[PDB]
């Protein structure tokens, strides 16, 4: 059931974004960076597509993800901004790498990746039909 499936992976995404918020070090990605208060004034000169857990929660609450991959793309964007801005040996970069690993392993345990595969196959059915 295509609508039933949409409900399923929305529930998985909500559970996963919550697990990230509570994983060790998750708080530094919960909200968009306040550049002046965190002593990083150049942050938005470098990061032109900012993203945080709270942004993703808002898009989930508003039904703004159409496909399972779009949620993963937004979470991955957090980790890419983290590794771009912070040097590889910094606490923040290490923390971001650790949470990234967790997220990708949750995609496996929760079976979220199966929904991304079904999303691609449906897109191929439609392209034939
Ligand atoms: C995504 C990110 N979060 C936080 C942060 C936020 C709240 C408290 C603390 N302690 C750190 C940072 C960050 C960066 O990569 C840019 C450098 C600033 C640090």
């Amino acid at each position: 059931s295509p609508e039933f499936m949409n409900k399923q992976w929305y529930l998985l995404a909500n559970q996963l974004i919550l697990s990230l918020s509570k994983y060790e070090g998750g708080h530094i990605f919960e909200k968009l960076v306040d550049a002046k208060k965190q002593n990083c004034p150049d942050y938005y000169d470098v990061i032109k597509n900012p993203m945080s857990f709270s942004c993703i929660k808002t898009k989930l609450k508003k039904g703004q993800y159409a496909y399972p991959s779009e949620f993963v793309k937004d979470v991955q964007l957090i980790f890419d901004n983290c590794s771009l801005y912070n040097t590889s040996n910094s606490v923040v970069a290490i923390t971001g790498k650790n949470i990234e690993t967790y997220f990708n392993n949750q995609l496996i345990v929760m079976g979220y990746n199966n929904f991304i595969l079904k999303e691609k196959k449906i897109n191929d059915m439609l392209k034939l039909v």
